[PDB]
């Protein structure tokens, strides 16, 4: 049974990236199951909806009232050290906020780090259909 803990902003840091304090240490978290257009992508640079996502991401955590994150049931950091995980701002998923915008795809899924997958899959199949930003 997943389980949500809170966690307090350090720094948003792309629109699928952003800096946590979780249980006293400032981590890097990565969104689990969505691929945002970034702003410091690797080769490309700053890709189309990259600053929109960015901008999105930032303004919902920095609002925020209570961040908690949500472990899935699989590896919980990646290979650069980033923790893996659903980000909630008062008790809205920021994983799904986005896709449900058109400001990020779901990703490459890998079992068993995919319990929302449907539900992320709903909300993009939705923003499609309404042809919202990367989907216009």
């Amino acid at each position: 049974k997943l389980h949500k803990e809170p966690a307090t902003l350090i720094k948003a840091i792309d629109g699928d990236t952003v800096k946590l304090m979780y249980k006293g240490q400032p981590m890097t978290f990565r969104l689990l199951l969505v691929d945002t257009p970034e702003t410091k992508h690797p080769k490309k640079g700053v890709e189309k909806y990259g600053p929109e996502a960015s901008a999105f991401t930032k303004k919902m955590v920095e609002n925020a009232k209570k961040l908690e994150v949500e472990f899935d049931k699989g590896q919980r950091t990646d290979k650069y050290g980033r923790g893996l995980a659903y980000i909630y701002a008062d008790g809205k998923m920021v994983n799904e906020a986005l896709v449900r915008q058109g400001l990020a795809k779901v990703a490459y899924v890998y079992k068993p780090n995919n319990t929302h997958e449907q539900h992320l899959r709903k909300s993009e199949a939705q923003a499609k259909k309404e042809k919202l930003n990367i989907w216009s």
